[PDB]
C-alpha cells in the first residue's frame, strides 16, 4: 500500500518500457547519422546499467542477436516493439500487435478512448 | 480511465525519474573509468532524446551548468537527487530530502513500510 517504495522488477520494467517506447515514438523520421549512432549507443548503455542482472544479461544477449535498427522512426519503433515482444514471449505474455505502437505510445487510440 | 494510453508529460516524468533513480541506486560504489564515462554519456544521451522539448532544453542547460558526477554510487545518486530537486523547485514542488534516496529507490524505508 505504500506507493513511494523502490520499484520491484515488474514495476521497474513497466516504467522502463514506457520510457523506451516513448523515446522511440518521438525519434526522427529522418535522423541524422549522429542521431542514429547516439540512439544505438543509448540502447547499448541502457542494457549495461539495467539493474536486473537476469533481465540485463538476457537482454545483452538479445541485442547481440538483434541489433537496434535506428535508421528511421518507423524502423526503430518497430524494432523496439519486436524486441519487447520477445521479452513478452519469454515470460508467457501474449504478443503486442506492433501495428498499434503509434496509437499506444504517441497518438492515442483512433476511437478517441484516450481523449 | 483508459490505462494503455500514451503517457502525458507528468506521467512520462514519473516513469523517467523512477528509471533514472533506480539505475543510479545500483551503479557501482567503485565504478571503473569506462563505467564512469558510460554513465555520463547515458545521461547526456537521455537529455538529447527526452521528448518534451521544454523539459529537454531546460534540462540540457541544467546539465551544462552542473555536470553528472559519476565517480561513485554515493556521488551519483546524490547528484541526481540534487538535479531532480532543481526541477522540483522550478515547478513549485517541495525539496526531496536527498538523505532518503537509498531508502526511497533501493532499500525501502527503515520502518519497514515497504515490506
Ligand atoms: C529491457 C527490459 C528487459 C526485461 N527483462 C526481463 C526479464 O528478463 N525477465 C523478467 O521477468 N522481466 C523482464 N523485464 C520486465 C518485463 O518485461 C515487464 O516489464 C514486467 O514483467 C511487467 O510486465 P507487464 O505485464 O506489466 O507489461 P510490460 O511488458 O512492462 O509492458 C507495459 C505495456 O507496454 C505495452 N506493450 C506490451 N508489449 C509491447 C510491445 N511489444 N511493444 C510496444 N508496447 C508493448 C502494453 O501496453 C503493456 O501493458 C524487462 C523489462 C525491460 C524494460
Ligand atoms: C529529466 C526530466 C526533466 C523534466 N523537466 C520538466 C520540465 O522542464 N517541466 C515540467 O513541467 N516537467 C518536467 N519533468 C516532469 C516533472 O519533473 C515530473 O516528473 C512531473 O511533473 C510529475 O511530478 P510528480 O509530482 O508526480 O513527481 P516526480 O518529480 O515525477 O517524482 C517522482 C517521485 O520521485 C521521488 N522524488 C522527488 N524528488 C526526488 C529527488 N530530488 N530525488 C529522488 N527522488 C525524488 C518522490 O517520491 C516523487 O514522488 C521532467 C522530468 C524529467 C525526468
Amino acid at each position: 500500500f505504500r506507493e513511494d517504495c523502490p520499484p520491484d522488477r515488474e514495476e521497474l520494467g513497466r516504467h522502463s518500457w514506457a520510457v523506451l517506447h516513448t523515446l522511440a515514438a518521438y525519434y526522427p523520421d529522418l535522423p541524422t547519422p549522429e542521431q542514429q549512432q547516439d540512439m544505438a549507443q543509448f540502447i547499448h548503455l541502457f542494457s549495461k546499467f539495467y539493474p536486473c542482472e537476469e533481465c540485463a544479461e538476457d537482454l545483452r544477449k538479445r541485442l547481440a542477436r538483434n541489433h537496434p535498427d535506428t535508421r528511421t522512426r518507423a524502423a526503430f519503433t518497430q524494432w523496439l516493439c519486436h524486441l519487447h515482444n520477445e521479452v513478452n514471449r519469454k515470460l508467457g505474455k501474449p504478443d503486442f500487435d506492433c501495428s498499434k505502437v503509434d496509437e499506444r505510445w504517441r497518438d492515442g487510440w483512433k476511437d478517441g478512448s484516450c481523449d
